[PDB]
């Protein structure tokens, strides 16, 4: 029984936390698409000084 | 008559302590089955995370 409560504060569930590995590495994916796209604004910009 | 005594105490009913070894093993037998089913679990985990 004490077995049970030592992996319930010390064991991870790692089903939920592969979803959220999952999860966190698709933000950082996308995050990655959205600093892509906010690094092109500037370039309209010297589009307007060219 | 005392040599009856003695052995109603001492000598067990092979028969019935037959049975009882009989039903030990079977169920150290199911239990280890059980364990081999047990331990099988966490490898569908692995498939969650492979």
């Amino acid at each position: 029984n004490l077995t049970a409560a030592e992996s319930r504060i010390r064991d991870v569930d790692m089903a939920k936390e592969m979803s959220e590995f999952t999860k966190n590495n698709i933000l950082s994916q996308a995050s990655q698409a959205m600093l892509a796209q906010a690094n092109q604004q500037p370039q309209n910009v010297l589009q307007l000084l060219r």
